[PDB]
Order: structure tokens, then C-alpha cells, then sequence
């Protein structure tokens, strides 16, 4: 039998009359004011659109696919994409697999760090669905922000993005690693998440050029609660205070496309701060569906199967 591919993603809004449900599904049912989604659509437009967004995520799946059966005859497998927030819905995922007669399956998230908050609830609504439909068993996949692989694609990409720079000036550049900001309440919970990116931030670091880093946070909720920090316009804003440093080399290595939280929340929203303190703003492109970022998928997924069956 095929093994299916459960590949987990946020989802992104595919047409502009998308937005208003797209955001409701964020806000647990609780419809955005006219104010919001004019705030937001005037983010999306700035961006160039929707219409780049979605290809990415499908381009990751399929290509991940094509990755693993070009590279090994024990199996074939079959991409799924279950999406958070938008159709096809997780649950919607795990009806085709068990409708396909796919007895058994692996998942991934594409992000690379796990939290209780995040990657868990993904797992739960896939096994959840499961135990109603009666299979398939899935297998899943928490986290790959170790992979080797993975930090060299990153360290590869900081380290062409810093030939930008002025010889002299490398020593006044800043490495600022992030991702997406969560509830400050998931540390109360022992939560792995802000030490995964430490790490994640560490092992890129010691094989970069750049001589200097910190990581922040970015892309808040509006919630009723405080979400880590430092988000990345402020983080900026103190090191510049502290350190004055003429080079920015931003990675939201906690995202794998170039999605709103990195062509606004980077692109615009850290280049306002950037620009307005004299410094050059710099982010690599990010991984989207790259040849060498499927290599780090494969290699992720092909671990996790050679681990259950070899
Ligand atoms: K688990
Ligand atoms: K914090």
C-alpha cells in the first residue's frame, strides 16, 4: 500500500473575499472589525497578493513527495496537505487518506520547532480524526530544526547574504534569529519551544561569518495575554541603542516560506526600524520549496520511516 504523507501547515487565505473567514477561523469565530481587515488587506496588497502564497505550501508537499519516491523503491508515498485554518482542513486530510485505503501514515509541520501550544494541537486534531474514522495510524513527526541540513541551509544562505556587506562593517553586523511568537503562558507549562530556537540560533551561529547575534520574536496575536518577547522591531531598536550596528541580517528560520509574517513582518515592518536608525537591512531568501530545503524534508521524513520499519 501507498504510506500516506501528512504534510501540516497554518494555511493562507487563496482569494481576497478569503479573508474575512480566513481570520474569523484565527480568531476562534470571533469576526475581525471592518478596521482589522482593511488593516489587513492593506498588508496583503503591500505584499504583492495572495496569489504567490498558497503555491509555496503545495510546491513544499509535492515536492517533498517526489523527493522521497525518486529516492528510495521500499515504498511509495502520497502527500495529504492539512491545513490549520483554511481548506483542506487537517481533518479533511485524514478523510482522503482513510477514504484512499491508507492504512498508515507519517505527519510533518512545516516549522521546525515543536510547541504544546502549536505543533501539538496539529497532532491532535490529525489523531483525533483518525481514532473517528477508524485509521489511518499516524505516525508524527514533532520536530527536525536539528537536521544538519537544515542549519547549513540557513548558515549557507547567512553566509552569501553577508558578501553584501563591506568588509569592515561585518564586524558591526547583527544576526537576529526568530520565529513566531507565542503566548508567554507556554513557559508555565515547561514548553520546549523558546529553548528549541536557542539552540536553532547556536548552531547556526558557530557556522556563519557574522559575528554577532540575538533572537527575537515576531508576528504577535492580539489576545487577551502577553506573547514572548522580544519582538523583533524592538529587539532592534535596543541593539542599535546598545551596540549601534550598521548591518541587520534577519532569519525567520521558525518559517519555511515567504508568507506575511516575513514579507511584511520583516520586509516592511523591521526595514521601518532599520531605516530608521541608518542601518542596512538584510534577509536571505527563505527556504519556500528549494531544492535543498525538499533535501532537508526528505531527509527528515525518510529518518522517521527508516526508524518505525528498518
Ligand atoms: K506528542
Ligand atoms: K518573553
Amino acid at each position: 500500500k501507498k504510506v500516506g504523507l501528512l504534510v501540516m501547515a497554518y494555511g493562507t487565505p487563496y482569494k481576497d473575499e478569503d479573508i474575512e473567514r480566513y481570520y474569523t477561523d484565527i480568531r476562534h469565530g470571533h469576526k475581525p472589525s471592518e478596521e482589522m481587515i482593511a488593516d489587513l488587506r492593506g498588508r496583503y496588497h503591500a505584499i504583492g497578493g495572495l496569489s504567490p502564497l498558497a503555491k509555496i505550501t503545495e510546491a513544499q508537499a509535492y515536492g517533498l513527495e517526489k523527493a522521497l519516491n525518486d529516492s528510495q523503491d521500499e515504498v511509495e508515498f502520497k502527500a495529504y496537505i492539512g491545513l490549520k485554518h483554511i481548506e483542506p482542513f487537517i481533518e479533511d486530510a485524514v478523510e482522503a487518506m482513510h477514504k484512499d485505503g491508507i492504512e498508515e501514515a507519517i505527519s510533518i509541520v512545516l516549522a521546525p520547532h515543536y510547541s504544546s501550544f502549536s505543533v501539538e494541537a496539529y497532532n491532535k486534531r490529525a489523531k483525533e480524526a483518525a481514532d473517528k474514522l477508524g485509521g489511518p495510524r499516524i505516525n508524527a513527526i514533532n520536530d527536525w530544526y536539528k537536521q544538519p541540513k537544515f542549519i547549513q541551509m540557513w548558515a549557507d544562505r547567512i553566509n552569501e547574504t553577508a558578501k553584501q556587506i563591506p568588509a569592515d562593517e561585518l564586524l558591526d553586523t547583527v544576526l537576529i534569529v526568530s520565529a513566531h511568537s507565542l503566548p508567554e503562558k507556554i513557559k508555565q507549562h515547561n514548553d520546549p519551544y523558546p529553548n528549541q530556537l536557542q539552540e536553532t540560533a547556536d548552531f547556526i551561529f558557530e557556522k556563519v561569518v557574522v559575528p554577532h547575534y540575538a533572537l527575537g520574536w515576531q508576528s504577535e496575536g492580539k489576545t487577551g495575554e502577553p506573547w514572548l518577547g522580544p519582538d523583533v522591531q524592538d529587539l532592534t531598536r535596543e541593539l542599535y541603542g546598545r551596540e549601534k550596528y550598521k548591518h541587520f541580517i534577519y532569519t525567520p528560520v521558525g518559517f519555511v516560506a515567504e508568507h506575511l509574517e516575513v514579507l511584511y513582518d520583516n520586509d516592511y515592518e523591521c526595514k521601518v526600524v532599520t531605516d530608521e536608525v541608518g542601518a542596512a537591512y538584510h534577509r536571505p531568501p527563505m527556504p519556500n520549496s528549494d531544492p535543498e530545503f525538499l533535501e532537508v524534508l526528505r531527509t527528515v521524513v525518510w529518518e522517521k520511516y527508516s526508524n518505525l520499519e528498518h
